C-alpha cells in the first residue's frame, strides 16, 4: 500500500533515502495487534481513531485527554493518516494528568496494569506498549518496565529530550526494553535527544504531524514523537509474523538503515528504524 503526502516520519521508516513522502506498507497495517499508550490520555472519539481507540485505565478525575500529547503520540502509532500501524487497536492508559506530570508511583502502576490488562483484550498478533514519558534515574521504574517487557509486551520507551547520556533517565536506561532517540527530516540527530549506550534505535521525532485534541492536528517535536514510531513498527511487523514482542526490539535493529544519521556521538548505535517493505 501507498499514502501519498505522507508526513515525512512515515516516509521516512518506509524508504532507504531521506527527502520522500510516500508511505508504503504492507496493507495487513497491525491489524490484530494491541497497542497502550501510556500518557495523558487518547481523544477516542477523534475520526482519525476511526474506532479503534479506546481509554481502558485513568488515575484522575478524568481519563479524556486534557493536553493533547497522549492523542498525539497515539496518532503516530496508529491514526488512519498519522499512524504507522494504521488498523492495530490502541489502548489509552492515562498516567499522566494534563499537564503533562505524573508521579512514578502513578506510572508504575500503569505498566504493571498493561501487563495484566493485556490477558482482558483480544491481540493474537502481539502487544506493544509506547512510553513517550520520564524523569531521573530510578531502579524502581526501570524495574516496572523490565516486568512489563517480560510479561510478553514489546516496550518501547522515550530516550529524553536533554541532549544528554539516556543512562541517568529512566525508563529509558533500562536496558531490557526498547529505547528511542530522534532524528530529523534531514537525517541529523534531534537538537534536543538523548544519547548513549542504552539507545536501541532512532525514529523520526522533529517536526512530527499528528493528531490533537479537539479533533485537530499539530507538528511537535521530541523523542516522545520519535517512541511511538517504533511502537507503531513493532505492532505493524508482529502482525507480518516477522517478530515476537520479546524479540521486536533487536529485529528492528538488526533491520535498521545503518549508518546513515549524522552528529550521532561515539558509542551510540547509529540505526534508523526501518520497515524493509518492499511493494
Amino acid at each position: 500500500a501507498a499514502q501519498t503526502n505522507a508526513p515525512w516520519g512515515l516516509a521516512r521508516i518506509s524508504s532507504t533515502s531521506p527527502g520522500t513522502s510516500t508511505y508504503y506498507y504492507d496493507e495487513s497495517a497491525g491489524q490484530g495487534s494491541c497497542v497502550y499508550v501510556i500518557d495523558t490520555g487518547i481523544e477516542a472519539s477523534h475520526p482519525e481513531f476511526e474506532g479503534r481507540a479506546q481509554m481502558v485505565k485513568t488515575y484522575y478525575y478524568s481519563s479524556r485527554d486534557g493536553n493533547g500529547h497522549g492523542t498525539h503520540c497515539a496518532g503516530t502509532v496508529g491514526s488512519r493518516t498519522y499512524g504507522v500501524a494504521k488498523k492495530t487497536q490502541l489502548f489509552g492508559v492515562k498516567v499522566l494528568d494534563d499537564n503533562g506530570s505524573g508521579q512514578y508511583s502513578t506510572i508504575i502502576a500503569g505498566m504493571d496494569f498493561v501487563a495484566s490488562d493485556k490477558n482482558n483484550r483480544n491481540c493474537p498478533k502481539g502487544v506493544v506498549a509506547s512510553l513517550s514519558l520520564g524523569g531521573g534515574y530510578s531502579s524502581s521504574v526501570n524495574s516496572a518496565a523490565a516486568r512489563l517487557q517480560s510479561s510478553g509486551v514489546m516496550v518501547a520507551v522515550a530516550a529524553g529530550n536533554n541532549n544528554a547520556d539516556a543512562r541517568n533517565y529512566s525508563p529509558a536506561s533500562e536496558p531490557s526494553v526498547c529505547t528511542v532517540g530522534a532524528s530529523d527530516r534531514y537525517d541529523r540527530r534531534s537538537s534536543f535527544s538523548n544519547y548513549g549506550s542504552v539507545l536501541d534505535i532512532f525514529g523520526p521525532g522533529t517536526d512530527i504531524l499528528s493528531t490533537w485534541i479537539g479533533g485537530s492536528t499539530r507538528s511537535i517535536s521530541g523523542t516522545s514523537m520519535a517512541t511511538p514510531h517504533v511502537a507503531g513498527l513493532a505492532a505493524y511487523l508482529m502482525t507480518l509474523g516477522k517478530t515476537t514482542a520479546a524479540s521486536a526490539c533487536r529485529y528492528i535493529a538488526d533491520t535498521a538503515n545503518k549508518g546513515d544519521l549524522s552528529n550521532i556521538p561515539f558509542g551510540t548505535v547509529n540505526l534508523l528504524a526501518y520497515n524493509n517493505y518492499q511493494a
